[PDB]
C-alpha cells in the first residue's frame, strides 16, 4: 500500500554550482532532491560567483538547465551595491534573498538602510526571503511594514522567533515562514554526538524548549524547507568548519516518521511541502508529476545518504519510518528505489514556463 | 551680556549610587549637572543593586533624596524576571529602561519575547526608553508597533539609526529619540588620541559620515542627553575598560559652541534640552529656576572637569565658546563660576510633585 503524493517543493537549497562543486552540483543536488521525494527546488544565490547581478544569473541559469534533474527556480541575492539594478531580471528569479546575519563579503549588508533600499526597489509583487535570526526577525518585519509589503522568514529555529512571527500574524501582518528539519528533529542534546564541527549550522541547533515550541506552534509554520547546505566531511571536521547540513534526502523520511507517530497529519505535511510553497512563491504546477512513498518501511539513517556529495549526515543513527519508492516527473520515471533515472539537464527553470511567471498589474 | 535659559533637563545619566560610588555618587554627579547648566536629571537603573524591583527603587529614592543637589527622577530597569511586577511603583519612576544590547546579568534580556512582555505589562501611559543599536532600533520599533505604543530610542549614534527613525516618523509612528554629545563632536578620527581604553563607549564612536548624518538630520533628533557614564581613569585605562564617557559638565559648552558657529539655533538647543524632555517624559516645570550662560567666553576643555569623580574627559583639548555662569534652582543660588552652593539633599524627586505625576485615565 503505497501513498501517492504530489510533487513536493523545497524552497531553500544550496546546490553549490557555480564554484563549490566538490560540495554538490546541480546534478548531484537534484539527484538528492528526487531521492527525497522533491521535484522542484529553489536554489540560493551564495555561490561563486554569487548570483547578485544579471550576468551571474545568466550563467547559473544555463548551468542549472544543463545539470538539474528536477525542476528549479534560482534566487537572486541582495548585495550592498545592487539595489535598484535587478528590475529587468527580477521576474526571472525565484525571489530576492537577503542574508541579514553572517554572510560572505558579497551578500553582506552592513546597514538596515540597505535592507530598506532593497524592499523599496525590488518589484513589490515578487518574493523576498530573509535569513534573519533572533532580533533580526523583528527588525526585518519592521522594514517590511515601513515599505508596506510582505516578507518570508527562512529557517525559523527558536521559540523566540516563532512566537514573534505568531504575534505578527495575530496583528494581520503579511509574513510567512519556513522551518528546516534539523530544527524539529535535533537539539543541543545532539551536540555531544555530532561534535563542534559537524554540529556547526546557522541558525544553530536550539534547546529542547526551542524544538518543542516549533512543534507546539506548527500552525504558524507555513513551509518546511531543508536549507540543504552541503559541505564535505573534510570541511565540517576541519579547522574552520563552515555552517550547514545536507538535508534533501532525509527531510521527507523524517517528516513521514512524525506523521506515523501522529505528531502532524499528512495534510499538515502537504500544505507545508506543496501548497504553501506554490502560493508564497507563485511556483507553477508540474504536470504528470507525483511521488509514491511507503509508510511502513522502518530503517536507520546511515552515515551518508547515497546522492549528496556532502557524504555525511547529522541524522545518522535516527530511526525513521517511511521511504520514497518512486518519483515521476512530467511523465518520466525519475527515481525508483535508490536509482535516479533522469539525466542531468532533464530539469527546467519553472520561471520560464507560462504558468510560472508571477502575476503583476500592467 | 549673559543669556538666561530655563532649567535644562538631561534624561540620561548614570550616577552610580548605589554600589559604584568611587565613579560618581548622587552628590558629585548632580554637582556636575549643575555646573553644566542642568537642573533636572533622569538617572539610569544599572546600579548595584540594579533598580529592578520596588525595594531597590525605595533605596535609590532615599539615597537620591539625601544626596542629590538638583532635581531628579529615577528609571526602573527591565529584567528577565520583573515584567508584570512593577505596576504599583511604575508611576513613581522616570520610565522603564530596556537594555537591548550588551548589559550585566540583571538587565540582560535574552529574547524579543521578553521585550514584548514588558511592552504589554508596563503601564501604557508611562515612558519606555531603550538602549537599541543598529538593527535593534528596527526590532524594538517592531515590538512597539505590535503592542501599539510609543518608544524612545536612547543615544542615536549612526547614520543607519537616524535614517531608520526618520523613516518611521515619516510613516507616523510614535517614536522619539535623543543624541549624546560625543556622537556629535567626536568620531573615529579621535580614537588615535583617546586610545582604545578611554575610547570605549556604547554606542561606539561613529565615522565622520555618521556624525555628519546626525547633524544633517537634526530635525529628527528630539532630545540631547549626555549618557553621562562615569568611570575612573584607572578603570578606563585598565585591562577590561568599561564603556562610557562622563559628559554632564561638557554637554552644554559643546552645544553652545555649535550655536555660536551657526550649526543649530538657540531654539533648536532649548527644544532638545528643555521642552522635548518635559513633554516626552512628562517632567514638571521647576519654579524660579534658570541658567545664565556667557556666550563669549572662549576656553579649552582641560584633562578633567571639576566635579565628576570620573576625573577625566574625552573632550580634552577641544576649544569651546560658552560657559555656565550661574544657576538658580527653585529660588536658591545653586552654582556660580566653579562653585556649587546647594548641599547634597537639596534636590527632590520630581515624580512626587503633584505636577510631576504622569496623567492617566481613571
Ligand atoms: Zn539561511
Ligand atoms: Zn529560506
Ligand atoms: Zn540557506
Ligand atoms: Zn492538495
Ligand atoms: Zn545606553
Ligand atoms: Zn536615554
Ligand atoms: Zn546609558
Ligand atoms: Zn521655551
Amino acid at each position: 500500500k503505497l501513498v501517492r503524493l504530489p510533487g513536493l517543493i523545497d524552497v531553500h537549497v544550496h546546490l553549490r554550482e557555480p564554484g563549490g562543486t566538490h560540495k554538490e552540483d546541480f546534478a548531484s543536488g537534484t539527484a538528492a532532491a528526487l531521492a527525497g521525494g522533491i521535484t522542484m527546488v529553489c536554489a540560493m544565490p551564495n555561490t561563486r560567483p554569487p548570483i547578485i547581478d544579471a550576468p551571474a544569473l545568466a550563467l547559473a541559469q544555463k548551468l542549472a538547465e544543463a545539470g538539474a534533474r528536477c525542476d528549479f527556480a534560482l534566487f537572486l541575492g541582495a548585495s550592498s551595491e545592487n539595489a535598484g539594478t535587478l528590475g529587468t531580471v527580477a521576474g526571472s528569479a525565484a525571489g530576492l534573498k537577503l542574508y541579514l546575519n553572517e554572510t560572505f563579503s558579497e551578500l553582506r549588508l552592513d546597514s538596515v538602510v540597505q535592507w530598506m533600499e532593497h524592499f523599496e526597489t525590488w518589484p513589490s509583487h515578487l518574493p523576498i526571503v530573509a535569513h534573519a535570526e533572533q532580533q533580526t526577525v523583528a527588525a526585518v518585519l519592521m522594514v517590511a511594514q515601513l515599505t508596506q509589503r510582505s516578507v518570508h522568514i527562512c529557517h525559523v529555529a527558536r521559540k523566540e522567533e516563532i512566537l514573534l512571527i505568531k504575534a505578527a500574524k495575530a496583528r494581520g501582518l503579511p509574513v510567512t515562514c519556513e522551518v528546516a528539519p534539523h530544527h524539529l528533529f535535533l537539539s543541543h542534546d545532539d551536540l555531544e554526538r555530532l561534535g563542534p564541527g559537524k554540529g556547526e549550522v546557522r541558525p544553530e541547533l536550539g534547546s529542547r524548549q526551542d524544538v518543542e515550541a516549533l512543534w507546539e506552534n506548527m500552525a504558524v509554520i507555513d513551509c518546511f524547507a531543508s536549507d540543504h547546505a552541503p559541505h564535505t566531511l573534510e570541511e565540517k571536521c576541519g579547522s574552520r568548519p563552515p555552517p550547514g547540513f545536507p538535508g534533501l534526502e532525509t527531510m521527507l523520511p523524517l517528516l513521514l516518521t512524525a506523521v506515523s507517530e501522529g505528531r502532524l497529519s499528512l495534510d499538515d505535511l502537504l500544505q507545508r511541502l506543496h501548497h504553501n510553497p506554490r502560493r508564497i512563491f507563485h511556483l507553477p504546477p508540474q504536470e504528470d508529476t507525483y511521488v509514491e512513498v511507503d509508510l511502513e518501511h522502518e530503517w536507520t539513517i546511515p552515515s551518508h545518504m547515497p546522492f549528496s556529495k556532502a557524504h555525511w549526515t547529522p541524522f545518522e543513527g535516527q530511526k525513521v519510518k517511511g521511504t520514497v519508492r518512486r518519483v515521476v516527473l512530467r511523465g518520466e520515471v525519475a527515481y525508483i528505489d535508490g536509482q535516479v533515472l533522469v539525466p542531468p539537464g532533464y530539469g527546467q527553470d519553472v520561471r520560464k514556463w507560462p504558468q510560472g511567471a508571477v502575476p503583476q498589474l500592467p
